[PDB]
RNA sequence: GGAACCGUGAGACAGGUGCUGCAUGGCUGUCGUCAGCUCGUGUUGUGAAAUGUUGGGUUAAGUCCCGCAACGAGCGCAACCCU
């Protein structure tokens, strides 16, 4: 299970771009950063982790959102260790509301790939072929992780409430729990299960995203494994 | 006896570039070949509406690229015919 006393990674972040709604989580600004209370972060870890093991052992799906280039690679690897979905590139208009029509773009993607592998690849004009390549590119970029969705999630995990604020809104009107590791620059009231921690920093986001993923595989039907996201921490 | 056309007598009836196109169909002229004009759904607003068609680069052009709650689509453009 998780370990306490993480005063060598997370803690405070962001200079003076804070939101007054985050005072109950700030220790005390010193020369620059506001600094977060590691004493309050722990109790949050427990409450947030408790609700986690609930949906984990309940066979509930989670959607890890991460558009920020600070945890772009971490959000995927963490979502790979477990059988969960994720959004790494960019968050479309009516993916859940207008599911049917949106999937028609997925079917065309699979239909074009089957036509690009070898079957009738260079039969028609090249201009029309180059047209199928662009469509594939555009489709593969936006339909990268939503291609595995065949039915409408139980919860969403964000890395920053403000950056993925759009994901927070749609998750609120739908009545879906929201887990996320945000800091001073945000509104905690929007997160029913918030984790006061550094939003940025690769070594910061990987810790929890790796511990949370580890707590998911355990208490489900799998054994704990070493985090491969640590190799990406060498970005420093 | 009787089909046909035809002529006279008799009956029932036609016809009108006669008016109104501000009662109209159809067709045509014109601003225009001028270049853009809109829709479905989502989001924002009490609402009329807005967003998307704004912004940066670029082009003969919403031509294209980049960014962006927008995602797609239709008429137009382009392409498909002839000299």
């Amino acid at each position: 299970m998780r370990d306490m006393l993480k005063a060598g990674v997370h803690f405070g972040h962001q200079t003076r771009y804070w939101n007054p709604k985050m005072k109950p989580f700030i220790f005390g600004a010193r020369n620059k950063v506001h600094i977060i209370n590691l004493e309050k972060t722990v109790p949050m870890f427990n409450e947030a982790l408790a609700e986690l093991n609930k949906i984990a052992s309940r066979k509930g799906k989670i959607l890890f959102v991460g558009t920020k280039r600070a945890a772009s690679e971490a959000v995927k690897d963490a979502a790979l260790s477990c059988d969960q979905f994720f959004v790494n590139h960019r968050w479309l208009g009516g993916m859940l509301t207008n599911w049917k029509t949106v999937r028609q773009s997925i079917k065309r993607l699979k239909d074009l790939e089957t036509q690009s592998q070898d079957g009738t690849f260079d039969k028609l004009t090249k201009k029309e072929a180059l047209m199928r390549t662009r469509e594939l590119e555009k489709l593969e970029n936006s339909l990268g992780g939503i291609k595995d969705m065949g039915g409408l999630p139980d919860a969403l995990f964000v890395i920053d409430a403000d950056h993925e604020h759009i994901a927070i809104k749609e998750a609120n009107n739908l009545g879906i729990p929201v887990f996320a590791i945000v800091d001073t620059n945000s509104d905690p009231d929007g997160v029913d299960f918030v984790i006061p921690g550094n939003d940025d920093a690769i070594r910061a986001v990987t810790l929890y995203l790796g511990a949370v993923a580890a707590t998911v595989r355990e208490g489900r039907s799998q054994d704990l494994a070493s985090q491969a996201e640590e190799s990406f921490v060498e970005a420093e």
